């Protein structure tokens, strides 16, 4: 994988279409409106950047693992205080284009969120072995297969 | 009055471009998708639509009238083709939506974002609201259609292939 290191955040509010279709335009345009400011907010605490957004999720650069998961950890709770967003974390070397990042490790960050359930945070290993100290604690994970990866990868929730 | 304006958007997205990232390394990726980009703003701007954001393998492009975003995709199955090795699906839907900056939102947007997922690499589709919009079209054929039901929608939808000269 080329370029700089980076940690790569991705939400996805679950089955957003439904909701838009339940609720209607106008409401789901201030429900999205808020959610952008709450998500904002976050990600500037732990020091990150939004790269950019799908509507009803965001895709999001950390420099380091601890603050994209205390991120993902503090979006839950806010949440939790109706929507659910499944969050998945991965890190590795991805190449900056512009504002934008590409590389094998920015497809597997979407991966990793992709299989994440409402509510949950999943990382990727390195993540999970790059942390510990930092006040954080995993599962024992679950072993995939990624659309688009030869491999198996082993996926850790967040408890 | 109804909340949005009107526009045509149009999603375009690369078939498993996942494994070819993998197969072709990052270097040559981010080659492959930079050309890529400059391809598909070309010819969006060549049709007076403004592209809305990068989705890594794909865009999502504005136009303000339907018979621009079918000429847009059949320009770019055509280079495609003709650079041919990439298979792009595209799809295209009409309706009001949201304006918030430079992005755009409401239901109209998921439906576009749904058409396209429904298409086959190398295939443009339509919704009805676009392929009857275009019904006295000189140039632009559609087949007979097929029916399908859509991620967060209720009920059916017939979705239309673009047949190109
Ligand atoms: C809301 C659904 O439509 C897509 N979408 C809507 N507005 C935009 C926008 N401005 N930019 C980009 N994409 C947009 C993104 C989202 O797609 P999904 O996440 O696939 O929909 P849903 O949330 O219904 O499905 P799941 O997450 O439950 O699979
Ligand atoms: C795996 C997912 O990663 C997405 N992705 C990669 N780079 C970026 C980026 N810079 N910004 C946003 N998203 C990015 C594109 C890819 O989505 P898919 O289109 O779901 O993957 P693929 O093309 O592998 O499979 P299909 O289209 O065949 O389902
Ligand atoms: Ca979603
Ligand atoms: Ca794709
Ligand atoms: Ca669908
Ligand atoms: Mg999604
Ligand atoms: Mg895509
Ligand atoms: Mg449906």
């Amino acid at each position: 994988a080329m370029g700089s290191r980076v940690v790569i955040l991705f939400t996805d509010i679950e089955e957003s279409t439904a909701l838009n279709e339940r609720i209607g335009d106008r409401a789901w345009v201030k429900l999205i409106s808020s959610h952008d400011k709450l998500v904002s907010d976050l990600v500037r605490r732990q020091s990150g950047h939004v790269v950019k957004s799908q509507g009803d999720g965001f895709m999001v650069a950390f420099a380091r693992p601890e603050q994209a998961v205390r991120c993902g950890i503090e979006l839950q709770r806010a949440l939790r205080r109706e929507i659910r967003v499944r969050i998945g974390i991965h890190m590795g070397r991805s190449v900056r284009r512009g504002d934008d990042l590409f590389g094998r490790n920015v497809a597997m960050a979407a991966r990793v969120a992709a299989q994440a359930a409402g509510g949950e945070i999943l990382v990727s290993q390195p993540v999970r072995d790059a942390l510990s100290s930092d006040g954080i604690r995993f599962d024992d994970g679950r072993e995939v297969e990624l659309k688009g990866f030869s491999g198996t990868y082993r996926l850790f929730a967040v408890l």
